[PDB]
């Protein structure tokens, strides 16, 4: 039985340090420092300035444990990954990269970009100036991402004014597209993209139409990193079903800011 | 190099051990992990891959629980930065806890140094018993258990204070003298060392391991209680010698605090019920 996983990308750094989170991790010549350990050892190169990650942001330390901690628990589980798609925002590409790393799958599956299963551009406070990495700044950064993949939706496609309706169908059209991107492999893909594509990647495979805008924000609102969805395909009946993930929940405590000094 | 200032000097670095799996599933963690004909399983991620080899089976585990997935992350990115710092590392010690012996090994691993130096299990630098069930020592892992499971324990190790003569009914007094003593004794083990040693325990110990190095009285208890009540994890406390005089100072840790949220359990099936 074929399968869809829909898997909400790992911590960011700003959902920790907030929005100043560069101003704390940069010199005034914009030289790279790890104030916290939570904050990742490098950044990747952005040839459109380091001012691109506020829109843009990576993954925290945490949120590439949580990563690699699900692709180590989709290897034990001994499912069969055919492909992976994830949305262009960093936080995405970064998760899905070290979960195939986990799944020692990396050299093997190409990480298929879809900005068709980005997150609601209402959502993006960025949304005028958003700039994502581009394949070949991908590439650079040791992604092995596919070249050759044509996107459901190109990203000058995405339009910063999308309303739900908008957006609910641009998912459904690229949940489709990606359904018939592989015929008849036996196996699961990953769908690597944010707490609001659970909902909207989903429905549309399960024949259910859209869920009223508030509903689903509501939904969407506390979804956790790592948080997985799963759908597997019953072709007889022409229909998908929701089915419980091929890999345990993942629950942790936070770890909070210490000041040796204060004592 | 050899000026006063420019001379290198010796530290002690006092670690809280990683995240432990009974901080997040509570008290009742290890009944989730059993199965039904006794075996242990991962019921979420944040419980660790598997457990040592034991003693009486998986039920020893109830009093000395094992770092979770997160702790052993946490254990590795602290040990990551250390390597990354540059510094010296000579020793380590380590509270017999298993939370703490592991967190020690992820640590060394991390510097590439789990070969080179042997963990050095110190009772004398648990947990007061105060804070710990009457049997825990009891318990423990042995060394030889601690081998087997791949940890490179030291057993030509004397402890300043054996595993059995703690005693459950120590009062603060005693527990602050005992780790004073311990700590004696460490400084002693090599007192021409110039790196850092490692002292991976508990929270009390970031305030019982360093005041009699400072030459400071201890704490009123109830200031004691209050203070490492606020320990996160892999939180550090370091000390440094000044040659000259013997003397050591509290100094900025050699690397950063780690700070990151929480992940909230997750069954999307059952939110949208």
């Amino acid at each position: 039985r074929r399968g869809i996983l829909v898997i909400r990308h790992g911590e960011r750094v700003d959902q920790v340090f907030g929005k100043s989170w560069l101003q704390q991790c940069t010199t005034a010549d914009g030289k790279y420092y790890r104030p916290d350990l939570n904050f990742p050892r490098s950044l990747p190169r952005r040839s459109n300035g380091i001012k691109d990650f506020e829109n843009d942001p990576p993954l925290s330390s945490c949120g590439i444990f949580q990563a690699r901690l699900a692709g180590e628990a989709l290897l034990d589980s001994g499912v069969r990954v055919t492909a992976v798609f994830a949305s262009p925002a960093l936080r995405c590409v970064q998760t899905a990269k070290h979960i195939l790393e986990e799944l020692k799958l990396e050299k093997k599956l190409k990480i298929r970009v879809e900005p068709g299963i980005f997150e609601w551009m209402k959502w993006e406070a960025s949304k005028a100036t958003l700039t994502f990495l581009t394949l070949e700044e991908l590439k650079e950064a040791n992604f092995n991402v596919d070249l050759d993949y044509r996107p459901a939706l190109p990203r000058c496609s995405l339009m910063p004014a999308e309303s739900y309706d908008q957006y609910v169908e641009r998912c459904a059209v690229s949940m489709g597209q990606i359904i018939n991107t592989c015929p008849q492999d036996m196996g699961i893909t990953l769908i690597v993209s944010h707490s609001s594509a659970l909902d909207s990647c989903t429905r549309p495979l399960l024949g259910l139409p859209p869920r009223e805008c508030g509903d689903f924000a509501q939904l969407v609102r506390k979804i956790p990193s790592l948080g997985m969805c799963f759908c597997e395909e019953n072709r007889e009946d022409g229909k998908w079903d929701l089915v419980n993930p091929p890999v345990k929940t993942l629950t942790h405590g936070a770890n909070s800011v210490f000041n040796w000094r204060n004592w």
